[PDB]
């Protein structure tokens, strides 16, 4: 901030005022010294020429007489010079002086000199150099917005120029004037009796020889300004361009700088190119990414990774990511997890390194622009069987995979039809089994044909966008796990009976009111689930009880109020969820399906229980709900393999000590209210609540 | 950091410009003060002579006399001697005081303190140093670059050599200028009434004497410079070479300087040849190879290596050698380890040390160029057993190995068709008995042959390259089990059955369909093994049956969909994979190659078994996998050496108690649904997943 500030010629006219300062202190102190002037009245064997006079008259005629002839320069030369170097220093020094371009050249220095100070310089050339980029960065933008510096500059060499200019002019004029001897003809006559007086003072001659130096000295100054302005029109130091460290380093960025920023360049190049080498740098926004990389290397340490190692849920060993700049390598020295998710990790391109993370299966994707090297795109096609992808716009969608063939379970999370789903073709996929969709897609895409002939298992929940086109549905005759959420059908299509080596079917949020189509059903024997969710069925079909593989029942969240009872000859049903429905009476002939163990009609208004329903001893989860129940039958004990039952919201005043008989049942399957199990007696609680 | 700088010339310089400014101060001190010329009228018993003068006209007489007459070198000369010296002063200074080389010499002077006090310096010639050795090389790059302070310092000599010979030369004419009397005639007259004057001034002898004096001082400066000048154009200071260095420290590195290099030590060698001297090794590539490896041995412990110590996969004390540019020591002092591995380190030569390690039978080299020691070459082709290498473009593969002999086993990981594989004659290598090629080679080559007269196992692996020619396969006699992987062949190779000593076969990955060369596979009694993953065989000829010596099948990933039954008629057979496969359902024949211990078809279409399946008792380990079956027989019991059981993804609804007769089958062994196993009673349950 003191010595790095200053090009060659800059340095010699400060020499250059230096040198002037000396000649006119000299002067000065020459002049105080003996500037004295001699004076004698002009007008008059030889001998004396006595002037009968005292000593103080003749310092009178000396003191008036230098005061009237003798020329002011002559008089004042010292200080003028003594003056005008000062001017000369002030000008130069007042580019810092300024407070406002004081601040901007300080800030310049202490970042330039940080920069070249950093060894992270020459080792990316070959750590906390990190907090020193955005310091650069915060410099490169606040300064940038200036210039101020450069035209003020530029107005103090224009200034010294033209002053040199006039010093030159007016002295080379005055330096004549002045004269070793001088002749003063003033009226002090007829108070001293002499009109007409010869003087002349000790300095003359020497300020004569001496200004003659002195005016050497001064071209020498304009000079360099000259060379300087030179300079200073030869360049067009409004903008630099490096040209060479691009070309050298190969980093193609770090293109150009503002105008001061061009100027301090050139200033610090004309010092030294070697700072310009190293200060191009921290520039580079690559620098930066690759310092980046070190530091969440040093800071993600295996260790640190293993602590955030936990089960996925799809039960593998899998790394939390939730937000980071790139791939820590230390992550790929843990090769054991089979599960990795990754969220929110822009910008990211996966290398070789991958190869040694050979035992996984799983990967997770949530918002991540990613791509992948050539080894490690093979070491995916022969390794990943699981893939999740929560992406939003496509921008994070990577065509590369769909050359996957290995992966047999992927779940796809984000909006594609948006109204054709953008899908590309799903022919490598040939180990594929598993297959989820989470968008809003309105019809089967084509691509799916390309993978359905191994396809088993697949999940569309669509936010409402009804499949109105379903021809690519008929044609999934090998697949056989189907589940629709929220397909906005409202019946049943056509295309569903299209499919025979389905086992389980849902129509989750569709809206199912009637459902009759069940003779279709009649071709397809081997519908082991039917999930009915958030439907409106208020009437049952009774086809439904020609069906035999029937074993899971969902119908939660409708509203029939009574079920007839011919609905029970689907005998071979274990689980039966009819929750969330207006019914209200139990038939009989409920009982004559043993092979029930689920049962739940919660929020319903059921109303009646037929001690039937306990013949149905495999039924080991009853969740009635909250009800309007008043009496617990004796033949609870008939269910000693009652794991669960759910209770709560009866009319159950004191509970008769039958559950001491369910040993099956416990506190924890126990829901029924607090009151209810104060009833109880203390043999069935105690054995309730603990082993007794 | 300045006193470095100067040799005894520049310093007596100094010392003789001081004695000039001492002597011009004096000079102008004394003109100041005492310096007043006397004067009187000059032409006018003897008596007094009154002039009748007044003090006023002496002083006037005494100023005009002494401008005009008095020599005007006499009164300048003080002056002369302040211009004079402080131009030398500035001069010598300015070699400094430029920025440009100033900047240069102060990274000089850093490093060179640097270097100098570096004790490791001391102890190479009898730690963080390392850090010393990049700055050392960063000067001496970016200072190899210069050459202007050698013309910038010839520059002063010659200027301050013409300043000596003008001053000499106008010094020697006006010296004898001045003189102690003097005579002015000056018009005076009618101002003074006289004409003619005699004058002289105190200090004119003294100037004589000062100035011979001063002139003395001037001529010995002279006589330095021509020294200096004489110093300078008599050894060519534009280029250096140690040459006793490299004698004495025994070092052929350190060759040169450049032409600034060479002048900066120059001036070292003369203020000082041993800071020199010790700045030398810094710059010696040796020096910094052995301090590199020394704080690498720092860093490396015996314990840090142990607790990486393993065991690999040929069950060996391995240490694995992830990232590193040397080798330390430390491992050297470390024998017990059997195997060794290195990945990714380069310019690498192991020394004699592994001599001290002989209990070494197995090497890796994963992309590591590498060199050796020529007695540990000898070591290595007495010692070694195993080794793997793995090489990207061949750089990393030195030939050296082609050359060792009692190795048993080697890897090779890489390409090396390139299309002839890159191959050596293989005939140094008197005892491989198994190899092993990672490539994507088509062509067996030659050298092959050449150890295949002792050669056991061969082992090729390409990447999908079809093995177009076999004709030097067909020569190894000595050959026993041959692995064709992802060989891309499609067809049975005739050079098979070429090879007589044949007793396990691979052809994974390959895609053969049509395998009628049975026949000629019946040339070969001795097929122990024959696997078949990942063909294209949708269905098996009778011929097969012919080979009683098959024992184990492998049919993973194929086409077959219907099991022809004369496939058992070979009951030597235990080994029985036919999984991934389209059968639906199993002959009885199962029953009668009752020496079968391994099954496995998942992923099949299995429905039903043939109880006869329950006869084989030698069946320890079944996997049916995830097929189409519905009930477990109680025959299960039959087989009480099962130990494994692989049913899931069936259609069973309640598990038999007869797997509790089968002790060798436990919930290990049990691939079941927990739901399945939970059909088993309590008791069994309890026996095969503990003690009960």
């Amino acid at each position: 901030a003191f010595r790095v500030l200053k090009p060659w010629w800059d340095v010699f006219t400060d020499y250059l005022s230096v040198a002037m300062l000396m000649i006119g202190v000299f002067g000065c102190t020459l002049q105080v010294m003996q500037d004295k002037i001699i004076c004698l009245p002009k007008r008059v064997e030889m001998k004396g020429l006595k002037t009968d006079l005292d000593l103080q008259q003749y310092s009178f005629i000396n003191q008036m007489c230098y005061e009237r002839a003798l020329h002011w320069y002559a008089k004042y030369f010292p200080y003028l010079v003594l003056i005008h170097t000062l001017v000369f220093m002030l000008c130069s020094n007042f580019w810092f002086k300024f407070p406002g371009s004081s601040s901007k050249i300080e800030h310049f220095i202490s970042i330039l000199g940080k920069c070249f100070d950093s060894p992270w310089t020459t080792r990316a050339l070959s750590e906390q150099a990190k907090a020193l980029f955005e310091k650069v960065k915060k410099f490169r933008l606040h300064v940038e917005e200036g210039d101020i510096l450069y035209a003020m500059y530029v107005r103090q060499t224009v200034l010294k120029v033209i002053k040199f200019l006039i010093i030159i002019a007016y002295n080379s004029a005055l330096v004549s004037k002045v004269q070793f001897t001088v002749d003063c003809n003033v009226d002090i006559q007829d108070m001293t009796g002499y009109k007409n007086f010869s003087c002349n003072h000790t300095m003359a001659h020497l300020f004569s020889k001496l200004s003659f130096c002195y005016l050497c000295f001064v071209s020498i100054y304009g000079l360099t300004c000259l060379y300087t302005l030179y300079w200073l029109f030869y360049r067009s130091l409004r903008e630099y361009s490096f040209e060479y460290v691009r070309q050298e380093t190969g980093i193609d960025d770090i293109p150009d700088v503002k105008n001061d920023f061009a100027f301090m360049l050139h200033m610090i190049d004309q010092y030294d190119p070697l700072y310009s080498k190293r200060f191009a740098l921290f520039l580079s926004e690559v620098s930066e990414n690759k310092l980046k990389q070190l530091n969440l290397n040093n800071e993600w340490t295996p260790d640190k990774l293993r602590q955030k190692l936990q089960t996925n849920a799809h039960n593998r060993l899998e790394l939390p990511l939730i937000m980071l700049s790139g791939l820590p390598d230390t992550v790929f020295e843990i090769t054991e997890l089979q599960s990795l998710k990754l969220e929110i990790i822009k910008n990211v391109m996966i290398p070789a390194t991958i190869a040694q993370l050979d035992n996984l299966q799983e990967l997770s994707l949530h918002q991540c622009s990613v791509k992948i090297h050539s080894a490690a795109l093979s070491f995916l096609k022969e390794n990943l069987k699981v893939l999740s992808v929560k992406f939003d716009d496509m921008r994070e969608l990577p065509p590369w995979m769909y050359g996957l063939r290995n992966l047999e379970e992927l779940y796809l999370v984000g909006s594609l039809s948006h109204r054709n789903v953008t899908l590309e073709s799903l022919r490598d996929l040939k180990s594929l089994k598993i297959l989820s969709i989470k968008s809003n897609v309105s019809k089967i895409p084509q691509a799916v044909v390309d993978v359905s002939s191994h396809l088993q298992k697949m999940c569309i929940h669509n936010d409402g966008t009804k499949l109105v086109m379903l021809n690519n549905l008929k044609k999934m005759t090998n697949l056989t796990e189907l589940e629709l959420v929220h397909c906005d059908l409202e019946r049943i299509p056509h295309a569903v009976f299209s499919l025979l080596s389905l086992q389980e079917l849902d129509l989750k949020e569709n809206n199912l009111k009637s459902i009759e189509e069940i003779v279709s059903f009649q071709h397809l024997r081997k519908l082991t689930v039917l999930k009915l969710w958030h439907n409106s069925i208020t009437y049952i079909p009774e086809h439904i009880k020609k069906l035999t593989s029937l074993e899971r029942l969902s119908f939660s969240h409708n509203k029939i109020e009574v079920l007839p009872s011919h609905l029970f000859l689907c005998n071979k049903i274990r689980y039966l969820d009819l929750s969330y429905n207006d019914i209200r009476f139990i038939p009989p002939e409920i009982g004559v399906l043993q092979s029930l163990q689920y049962f739940s009609i919660t929020c319903n208004k059921v109303e009646s229980l037929p001690d039937e329903l306990y013949f149905c001893k495999k039924l080991k989860t009853l969740k009635i709900g909250k009800n309007s129940l008043s009496v617990l039958s004796p033949k609870i004990g008939n269910l000693l393999f009652l794991s669960y039952l759910d209770v709560k919201g009866n009319h159950f005043e004191i509970l008769p000590p039958e559950l001491g008989d369910c040993r099956a049942l416990k506190r924890a399957g126990l829901v029924v209210e607090d009151a209810l199990f104060e009833t109880l007696p203390s043999d069935v609680r105690e054995q309730m609540k603990a082993d007794a």
